[PDB]
């Protein structure tokens, strides 16, 4: 069969993402590699209005005091499902091509900025941080997270708060703080996995980065010690099962990724060629039947028209 | 070489049979060769949320009565809708690598209250009906809905609307309201469910047959496509946007593999246990993947009902 290359590019929002994943379609003759972008169109009309908008304007609400937390957290769920739809569908109508891990160059490589645990994972636990969502609906959303495809590679990003910040503000810390913890947290929690932790062994260590490379973190150090919350926990002092078992569902998920980290603090052609050499470390798949590789193209183009900016 | 496992989902509208039917179920649990995974009460009134069924009843009373917008009571309902499902979601994900390949009697058979399509698909559409629920937010949970494993059996009742009625008068769950245009909503999506499975198992295909909504299986109009023909939903030429055409093929691929048994609930609580047995004659087996996996699933099913049971 011949091979897929999937790259998801992700992370906090603000680093250089965007313009990083174009550079690198750009180095490519248009039929080797495909772009699914961000599904701005969707956020903003398709699947509602201004989405985005309306998750900031409820934030600052409520760090106005305007507005409760059990209303922030209604309007900041309901958002978070139009957010992650385009993802969820994307990677529903991909699953069946993809067959398993399989090297000589891939027919197809496929980039997306972003995978749907950004939606249904991190900017969820994001917004618990920021207390605009309740714990049980960040684990409700842990729980819809797709299976996890073969071949899944994730690129996180590394910036200086002091650049990020910078970056951002030339073109809410407090949410940016959040989502950087929320990925460093991600980034440890996959090599926790890999180096095989398991969390209900090492829950009791819980009272108060990088994959890819470096020793077992603690615990502590992962997205586990998020969710030590009082609203999760028994009068006894454990986990209620439901929430261990979106634990559970969490560890399954996260510890068949292949993660590495991109160096965004460097000029736009340098994160490019950056991002180039850690291809060459990265996953690649068989397809399902030999017409999945247009069929693909075509379903990655068709997004891209639709959904994108 | 593994052994084997009867799934039955006991779905459909709620309020069509009696709190003597469901402490059979609990004492159909009751053998070693059988469990009755419960309604997760206590998730949705203290574990999730607070009243849960509360704020829904009420949400939609308000609505109703224009006390707020259709805007405000779509989020609230979404919401509520990700509460109530989460049950579902995670039960179902954990025993999900416990299931093989298809498959005489099953060492174990799981007996649920309900599917995840029940939270993820059948509410959320009749919630819509209701208008108080966008149609992309429906999309977006069918987006979710998880792969349809081997041997998913899922029951669905057929009672008259007027027995109906008198039955779900007299177990109200609590912070429900008696909404009689919510019951026809429900009773709807449901007997649109059960035509799209057929019309999908007989070959049906949605994209070939789209066109007849605007001009031997279901007609299209008679199967839950029908309900996606919303305009939110439309380009300004008419054409689906490829986002949702995609969310109603994968509701396709999960609708179609899926065993319907249709348990008549107009009769005793023992007439509809039995019914229920012998319903099972014509269920779809699987293997488990495991020989550690039989008695992983008993303590999921009881830990669950323990805690998460009324
Ligand atoms: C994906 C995602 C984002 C990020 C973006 C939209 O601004 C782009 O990074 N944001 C900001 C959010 O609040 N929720 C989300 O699910
Ligand atoms: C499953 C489900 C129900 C049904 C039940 C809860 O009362 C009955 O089991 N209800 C009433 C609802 O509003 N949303 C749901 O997802």
């Amino acid at each position: 069969m011949p091979t897929l290359l999937r790259v998801y590019i992700d992370g906090p929002h603000g680093m250089g993402k965007t313009t990083t994943t174009q550079l690198l379609v750009a180095l490519g003759s248009r039929d080797d590699i495909v772009y699914v972008p961000e599904p701005m169109t969707y956020w903003r009309v398709l699947g509602a209005s201004e989405t985005i908008a309306n998750i900031y304007t409820t934030q600052h609400r409520l760090d106005q005091g305007e507005i409760s937390a059990g209303d922030a957290a209604v309007v900041m769920t309901s958002a978070q499902i139009t957010m992650g739809m385009p993802y969820a569908v994307t990677d529903a109508v991909l699953a069946p091509h993809i067959g398993g891990e399989a090297a000589p160059p891939p027919a197809l490589t496929l980039i997306f900025d972003r995978h749907p645990i950004a939606a249904l994972l991190c900017y969820p636990a994001a917004r618990y941080l920021m207390g605009s969502m309740t714990p049980q609906a960040v684990l409700a959303f842990v729980a819809l997270i797709p299976p996890t495809l073969p071949g899944t590679n994730i690129v996180l990003g590394a910036l200086p708060e002091d650049r990020h910040i910078d970056r951002l503000a030339k073109r809410d810390l407090a949410m940016l703080a959040a989502i950087r913890r929320v990925y460093g947290l991600l980034a440890n929690t996959v090599r926790y996995l890999q180096c095989g932790g398991s969390w209900r062994e090492d829950w009791g260590q819980l009272s108060g980065p990088q994959s890819n490379a470096g020793p077992r973190p603690h615990i502590g150090d992962t997205l586990f010690t998020l969710f030590r919350a009082p609203e999760l926990l028994a009068p006894n002092g454990d986990l209620y099962n439901v929430f261990a078992w979106a634990l559970d569902v969490l560890a399954k998920r996260l510890r068949s990724m292949h993660v590495f980290i991109l160096d965004y603090d460097q000029s736009p052609a340098g994160c490019r060629d950056a991002l180039l050499q850690l291809t060459s470390g990265m996953v690649q798949t068989h397809v399902t039947t030999p017409g999945s590789i247009p069929t693909i193209c075509d379903l990655a183009r068709t997004f891209a028209r639709e959904m994108g900016e």
